[PDB]
């Protein structure tokens, strides 16, 4: 069975990885291939801080619910191994700041400890008069690419660098099956109007310090259009934008001060950090992921394909859950090839 | 009014600078002087991580918990400043561990969030069946004794490296007030059979994921005969020895092993981790402080002292009412001068 995985965001990598894992036989060997046009560091999954947060809101398909608590699961089962260092995977509490009162999300009780912020805490805060404590993972998303690379090469997976024009171009050269992990570009291969670009920017600061994640919500302005300050390992990442349908791959002055303006208002303290580097990605952004099979007249044959895009702003989050299900739908594929 | 202050750890250099800021006026100015033995990086101060944390029984004296609570007041009112960084002040959340059930500390509506640990929490540490979580504040030791030192040489106090044989001869170059803030070295000076060391050792190690406190008892070895991980700005410390009587200030090789092996079975991540450096030092322990004025006769002249020393492991943590105590002390000598 000759597979391909287009694209080697953190999507493209782990459902590569899983599907070998579940479905490399001994009497029914893959061959898997990955293709893809950027691999890390230039990535949207490597501008990703990684912390485990799903959205405020309930998914419009609750399956996604599962997903992402079966990736917190996975993930944290993991947090006090050995291993946890290599792939990037450590524990942080922190802050979510509301204005005033907001519903508990469907979340609450994935995380660790999971509370409302008392009065003498919400006092450390003066814009804000209402919020939650919890212990969440933080999974970075450079580190996690390198490892699932790793991992990959080490049991055979083979790379290529290229831009796929069609999924009748990889048919022709012999896939059996097409897993579609393309994320926000996902249109170029198949037209989805539903899917657009929610661009963000960041900046990365010196900040040691800095032990708790903070973000803060406007939820009117949408989700991520509000102060965020997330500590990495290394550095401490500020971020706070979230822009419908624009494509510029340019970091600019104007979001630059919305971030650093924003987050030295919320935390006084980062007036005084070093500014290293800053950072410009495109959220897959679609109104539920796609995950789902399809087949495709690719010339003279039918071609299988899974697409797997299309998770805005929680690829990280939920990226397992993910791929555990498309590796499923790459199973009923395989018992409909022994049913021809 | 002459003053003398001997000893330039925290609680020397603190109550020099309460006095100054008090009680150094237009019409009563003071001349103020540091005498010390050692000045950082080399005294205790400096070895210690620098968690706000009373011990976890009530203290013999109920003043002491409220100049606990002072500190942490007054620390708390200046975490979020841009002078923070220079302080070294900064909030950090974590874990106090236990076998089984214990009651609530005294100080637990004096930090932030204060919890027990719930059950999936409770499923991180095997060895753990109980805890609790809060947030509190690290002020690291070093940091504050170079800003205090600052700040006191800008105001005009001198300093001078020596070691002091008795209060008569401090008396005799012409001091009106003695403060004696000589941690566990009091005894040197005037005895005090209840005042021995604790001594203690730790080691500094790179381990910048660690995010979080985790500090564990067992109540009946004695406090600190546990392992602790504190994540500094720069360093993760891990310690877990108190031996009370020992003055042997030398890392040893024993203590040394018992601090990574109980560190790394509490944490096994932290056995990657660089081990950057060791030291040693004294707490003070005495069953109580002794913060109290003495009238000394030193040759011809009668003296006035306060006596500040007898901290414990909680020097760092109780250091601000201690040090706003011995001025109001001091303001009493001064009232009583008036009145000769
Ligand atoms: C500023 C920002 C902060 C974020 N923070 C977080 C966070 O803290 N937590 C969290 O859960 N998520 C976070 N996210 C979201 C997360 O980054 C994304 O959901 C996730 O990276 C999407 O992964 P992906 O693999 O689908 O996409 P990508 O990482 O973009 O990978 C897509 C791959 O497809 C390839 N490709 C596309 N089209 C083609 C083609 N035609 N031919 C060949 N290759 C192709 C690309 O080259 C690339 O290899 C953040 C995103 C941004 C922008
Ligand atoms: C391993 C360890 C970890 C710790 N961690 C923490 C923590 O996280 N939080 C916390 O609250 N506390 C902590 N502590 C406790 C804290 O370090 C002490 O309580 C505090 O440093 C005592 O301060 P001090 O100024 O009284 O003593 P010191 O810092 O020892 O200063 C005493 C001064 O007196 C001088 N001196 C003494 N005798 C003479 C003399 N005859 N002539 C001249 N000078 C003299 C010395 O040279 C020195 O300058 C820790 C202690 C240890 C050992």
């Amino acid at each position: 069975m000759r597979v391909v995985v287009i694209g080697a965001g953190v999507i493209g990598l782990s459902t590569a990885l899983c599907i070998h894992e579940r479905y490399h036989s001994v009497l029914q060997p893959l061959d898997i291939k990955v293709y893809a046009d950027r691999f890390t560091p230039l990535t949207t999954t490597d501008v990703a801080a990684g912390l485990w947060q799903p959205y405020l809101s309930d998914p419009n398909n609750p399956q996604e619910a599962d997903w992402s608590q079966q990736t917190f699961d996975y993930l944290l089962s993991h947090v006090h191994s050995p291993n946890a260092e290599n792939l990037g995977l450590f524990l942080i509490s922190g802050y979510n700041l509301f204005h005033e009162a907001i519903p508990d999300p469907s979340w609450k009780d994935t995380v660790l400890g999971f509370r409302k912020l008392t009065p003498r805490e919400l006092d450390m805060f003066p814009d804000y008069g209402y919020g939650w404590f919890h212990t969440s993972l933080i999974l970075e998303g450079k580190n996690y690419l390198q490892w699932l690379t790793e991992r990959l090469t080490e049991r055979g997976v083979k790379f290529f660098q290229r831009k796929v024009e069609s999924f009748e171009e990889v048919a022709r050269e012999g896939a059996d099956v097409i897993v579609n992990c393309t994320g926000v570009w996902a249109g170029a291969l198949q037209r989805d109007p539903l899917l657009q670009p929610g661009r963000g920017q960041i900046m990365k600061v010196d900040a040691p310090w800095m032990k708790h994640f903070i973000l803060t919500h406007d939820p009117e302005r949408g989700i991520y259009n509000s102060p965020y300050i997330i500590p990495g390992t290394q550095t401490v990442t500020l971020g706070g934008i979230f822009q419908l349908g624009n494509w510029s791959e340019l970091n600019n002055i104007q979001d630059h001060n919305t971030i650093w303006e924003g987050c030295c208002r919320l935390e006084p303290t980062l007036k005084n950090a070093r500014i290293i580097g800053e950072r410009t990605g495109f959220r897959p952004v679609r109104p539920q992921i796609r995950l789902e099979r399809e087949q495709l007249r690719t010339g003279p044959s039918n071609t299988e394909v899974i697409h797997n895009y299309g998770h805005g702003g929680y690829g990280l989050t939920i990226h397992w859950g993910c791929a555990l299900e498309a590796a499923k739908l790459f199973g009923r594929i395989l018992e409909e090839k022994k049913l021809s």
